[PDB]
């Protein structure tokens, strides 16, 4: 899968059908893993850098890979 | 889903039916989604400004959707 | 429910049957919901402030409502 | 249970069956309780000091009863 | 288990197939055990010391054995 962005995570939100969004650089993807909302969180909190991996790479996009630095 | 209310989260309640109460601006709601929990404590330990969103904006509303920012 | 004890957690205790043993102010309660031992020791360790709601107000109650300030 | 090792752990061990291994004092134990292991990781990171309760007082015991402080 | 790498975890990444990966020293290995994922993290965040035991010692080797210091 290839990179679509890397960055701080700017800010998540949960919302009502139980996905998690992520705004990373410029774009705002969501996941429906359940495990990534702790850990996306985690991240968050601690300032890592985090690249997102998927082909939807657009506002609105979805993804279930995540490498944290 | 508009927005109810945005800032730091005073305080937060496990209630006996298992939902969670937080307190945020001056609005009490709560939320029966059990991953918010400890999303929401992590939010209040270290302090996050999250926005509520929310229909039943009032005390004893509910909602399941954050922001974390 | 009314309010039992108010304060700090002075130390937990996992428990042989899997329930959680708490100790604020002077009395000794546990509970057996799940959710609540991890953000019971988050309160520990954080220092925050709890209070325990419980009609089992005495030594060896149980309990399953909780403030976190 | 009779108190076993009291101390901060030292370190601590994902064990290939699923079990938890933690080094307290001299000895060292091994649990099959889930829910400790974030618990236990949580207690060494912050150095808090625990006391493991336990019969089988010895290296390579088991043990299932922990009072974190 | 023999020792396969000691080190600080460079980087973790959660992959689609729900499996974790993790770069300590020059290997890449990942595991398929769900509970090391968020200790994995908190290693990583706290920048603790861990050792991966493993028979698959190489790149795309797999594990379920970590020690943390």
């Amino acid at each position: 899968t290839p990179d679509c962005v890397t960055g701080k995570v700017e800010y998540t939100k949960y919302n009502d059908d139980d996905t998690f969004t992520v705004k990373v650089g410029d774009k705002e993807l969501f996941t429906n893993r359940w495990n990534l909302q702790s850990l996306l969180l985690s991240a968050q909190i601690t300032g890592m850098t985090v690249t997102i991996k998927t082909n939807a790479c657009h506002n609105g996009g979805t993804f279930s890979e995540v490498i944290f630095r």
